[PDB]
């Protein structure tokens, strides 16, 4: 029932919180886009990796801000033909299209929050920490879940606990509403089993041990549908913002490793030509000289075509995915795939394969280790004067070992690639 | 007439672009904030100084991200208590609340588009190099009002020329709709004369002699009264636009020194009491323990209430400031006037005087004054061998001096802090 | 081809030699020079080419397919293909390229060997060769990808300025030695009685026997950095 799915209550509270009983110049799911854009979380996001670790090359920021947009186009036509499928929700409870902009919009710009630094070989540094280094003596202590977290540790988790993250005097960190944390959830299930299934939905895993109750209190109000160790159905939402996420670093990273200097122009007409047929004119296109100003043009054509074939195709399929037997995403399920599969491999050979992308992703890893190792050997014996030291400096602000761990993992997530470096710089006096 | 200045018409073209006939989903002003988002200046303005040059500071992109929210709510609360007042708007037109918040959201967003490198200090080197450097030689070529500009160098001018600069095969630049460029507008005119009187909308200008054309079509499609050399009437949408960006930078300056180590809590306390009064809850603001979330929740009560102030100053004044009477701002006109004073004297005495910050804008001084002498001793002559290897590597990409001049002022205004470093450092072989 | 203060040592070694006048005093090119100029032009042709090849700013496409005639009746396309990794396929067509090119060369020169002798030809030997266009091809693919390049631009630019520093500092040291920074300056550059012109070209000369790196350090430490 979608009148379950978009609920406004935020945790603490105890009143019904109706939608025809609020204000429209500052509605709920506003307020949560505008807690998100002055939180600290998201201003640190300026400092972090989303291709080229550490000039005109896209970060995590702008990332969001565009996928912020996309989704949110996506999600504003979703709504527009929902209404129109279902009149009993603009006469009786009162909703309108843009209310599920705002909820994509929303879910769409925190929806890489939690990511650790150096992109992607953070999370491989953090999880062979404690597979393949000291971390490995903490293994007997920890239960097989919780351990299980621990060497395979997820951006995801992390971004929701940076959400939902309880403090003295702060209770539920941002508070933001339940519809949003529903649409933000991609993986809604537990680390164990490990994929017992080739579904999109249980790849990896959502949220940590320490936040179970959360989101099962989230689920039971939103009305997902019980799968199994508990795990849940996906939000359409969350559909909406994975398509949109997708199609966004599909054409974003292709564009950018075309001006870096890495791709040549010739692949960028060749492979984009059925995405940009029936909505070019070949007298602007040619009337340009610099080539970026072509790029931006096919780039333009090519996210409005994929926007209007993915809400197309989530229209499609409204009932299967309503109902949860929806098993492949929305991209996937497009015409156009094998130009989308030849840029992402011309992207992997050629953008990811880089001699400086390695260089930095060694170099992150070994700085992540060093770091980890150094918080361990802090937080184990608390007795010497130098753990004392490394206390004082890294972590200067009474739980149990598995919460003291995840803490320290968050706060190694949380650091940016500028203020890593530095730190690894200057613990080792250079 | 308020039929008027909601313009939806672009350049070059030739229809009415009426509003009643046009889809809800994606409305022409959310284009232009689409538009300004994928931007490569937006883009550019990650790497560009707010206060201290060259972190948890905020850079240029989220100050605007920040201003682009506040506009955006206050602007939707004057549209609609507008449409509450003029009930013909909606009925035959069919204008909405959202339409102003766009429009101000999209002007709000571009406000700081155009500004020179290093923050405060590269517009004064800009102005000084043509007044005590090499550049007064070319004070005889030029025209009176010509060098008025050069010797005066704008953020707002270059703004509006980055905005709507043609380009073979672009005509238009962001094409972006008359009454965004109408609301972007503070200084509705010349260089000249320079400030005729005391009013807020002549102490400087904002646009160049070669966009003259442009905007005198912007003001007469728009309405905008004549004053006078040509002068015309600020927009309301502009007051806000202004009144958004001056909370702020006000508010978010205040912080930013509030945790960085230069100003004590105390301060903060003491400053913020009157502003915080009725609408604070001891009991949570006595349970935090980090400054940093009793700041924010300072900085979080502070800007609702001027917020809400701001919006009931300009519905007082609306008769006056549509007819062009309205001599002074929307803060200035307000109850809380001495804690901002003190305030910004404050940030003035410590914040702006620091020794980094002496520093930094001393070095960026020396920067752009070489890099402008250089740039004109290649434009000079290009007949040497040195001149033409500078040509190739500062601008690899037929008219007259004075074109040739603010091209080249708009070229360094674009380079980012660190890529001016850069260049600097390896011209000098360092 | 010679300063003032050399005049009398390249007219003892002319009148020995016995090249032809022609003229301000001029005379007639060794047909030696004429061997070691078309050398040396093969030699930055080839090489520049296969470096830039190697370097990440030239295509293996314009690598086989500029040079072709060049290779052709000396390959064996069962090696070629064998190979692997692109460098050695393009040493191998760089090491067929020469051969040809040396051979051609001595045909031209035993071609026009009365001519070159009596002092009447008037080009090289590379330009009166049957292979032209695909060089011209080459040379001009280097002009425009290898020596426009943003790095070399920059060194360019840098060397520019650190030799006008170095000049303008000698010469303000040799003109005055009165000052007591204009002595240190003397002691530093030049710690090793004559006219302005000679005084001039042993700067020149002293400068011009500076490498990269020293020149580089020595401006850095003039400077205190
Ligand atoms: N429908 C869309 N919704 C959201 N973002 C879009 C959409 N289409 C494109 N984008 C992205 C990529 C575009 O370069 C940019 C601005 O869109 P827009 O100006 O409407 O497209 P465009 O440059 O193709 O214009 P036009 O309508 O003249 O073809 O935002
Ligand atoms: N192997 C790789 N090496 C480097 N960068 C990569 C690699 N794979 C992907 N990326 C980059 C491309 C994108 O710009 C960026 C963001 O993608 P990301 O969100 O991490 O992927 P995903 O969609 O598989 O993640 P998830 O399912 O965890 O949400 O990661
Ligand atoms: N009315 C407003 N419109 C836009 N931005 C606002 C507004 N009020 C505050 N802001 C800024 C500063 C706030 O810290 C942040 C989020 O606002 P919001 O969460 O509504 O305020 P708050 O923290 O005071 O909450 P509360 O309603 O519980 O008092 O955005
Ligand atoms: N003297 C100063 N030195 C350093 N920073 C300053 C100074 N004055 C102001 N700032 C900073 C504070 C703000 O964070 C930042 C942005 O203000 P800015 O937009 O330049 O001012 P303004 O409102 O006077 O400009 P304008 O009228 O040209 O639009 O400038
Ligand atoms: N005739 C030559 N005289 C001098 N140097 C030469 C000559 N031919 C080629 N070179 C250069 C480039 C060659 O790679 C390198 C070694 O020559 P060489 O081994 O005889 O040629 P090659 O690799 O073509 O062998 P092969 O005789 O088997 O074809 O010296
Ligand atoms: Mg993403
Ligand atoms: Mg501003
Ligand atoms: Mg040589």
């Amino acid at each position: 029932n979608w009148e379950h799915l978009l609920s406004l209550k935020r945790q603490g509270d105890t009143a019904k919180r109706l939608r025809i009983e609020q204000d429209d110049t500052r509605l709920g799911f506003e307020v949560d886009y505008d807690r998100i854009i002055f939180s600290a979380p998201f201003r640190s996001l300026q400092d972090k990796t989303q291709v080229i670790p550490l000039d005109f090359v896209h970060t995590r920021l702008t990332h969001s801000l565009e996928v912020s947009v996309v989704g949110r186009s996506l999600g504003r036509m979703v709504g527009k033909k929902l209404l129109e499928k279902y009149p009993h929700l603009e006469q009786v409870y009162g909703y309108k299209f843009n209310d599920f902009g705002a909820i994509v919009a929303a879910a769409a710009l925190a929806h890489d929050i939690g990511n650790p630094p150096f992109g992607h070989s953070g999370e491989k540094a953090i999880g062979e920490f404690f597979k393949n280094g000291y971390g490995k003596r903490y293994k007997d202590s920890l239960t097989a879940k919780e351990y299980q977290d621990l060497i395979k540790f997820e951006g995801n988790a992390n971004g929701f606990k940076v959400l939902s993250q309880s403090k003295p005097g702060a209770q539920g960190g941002l508070r933001l509403s339940y519809a949003t944390l529903g649409a933000f959830m991609k993986y809604p299930k537990e680390s164990l089993p490990h994929k017992p299934s080739d579904h999109i939905a249980d790849k990896k895993y959502g949220f940590f041990q320490s936040e179970r109750a959360l989101f099962e209190d989230v689920a039971q109000e939103l009305g997902l549908l019980k799968r199994s160790d508990v795990s849940w159905s996906r939000h359409p939402l969350a559909y909406l913002v994975e398509a949109a996420d997708d199609i966004c670093y599909t054409i974003i990273d292709f564009e950018d490793g075309i001006n870096l200097g890495l791709i040549p122009e010739e692949y960028a007409l060749e492979y984009m030509v059925k995405l940009v047929g029936q909505t070019i004119d070949r007298n602007k296109y040619n009337a340009l000289q610099e080539t970026s100003d072509r790029v931006s043009y096919l780039r333009a054509l090519a996210i409005g075509t994929l926007i209007n074939e993915s809400v197309d195709t989530f229209m499609k399929y409204e009932e299967e995915i309503l109902a949860g037997t929806f098993d492949q995403s929305l991209i996937d399920k497009s015409n156009y795939q094998a130009q989308i599969t030849d840029i992402i491999n011309l992207s992997i050979e050629r953008i990811y394969n880089s001699r400086e992308v390695i260089e930095k992703e060694i170099a992150g890893y070994e700085i992540l280790s060093t770091l980890l190792e150094a918080r361990c050997r802090a937080l184990d014996n608390n007795d010497t004067h130098y753990n004392q030291l490394i206390q004082q400096l890294l972590a200067p602000n009474e739980k149990s070992l598995y919460e003291n761990l995840i803490q320290i993992c968050a706060e190694v997530s949380t650091m940016t690639d500028g203020k890593a470096l530095r730190n690894y710089k200057k613990i080792k006096g250079l």
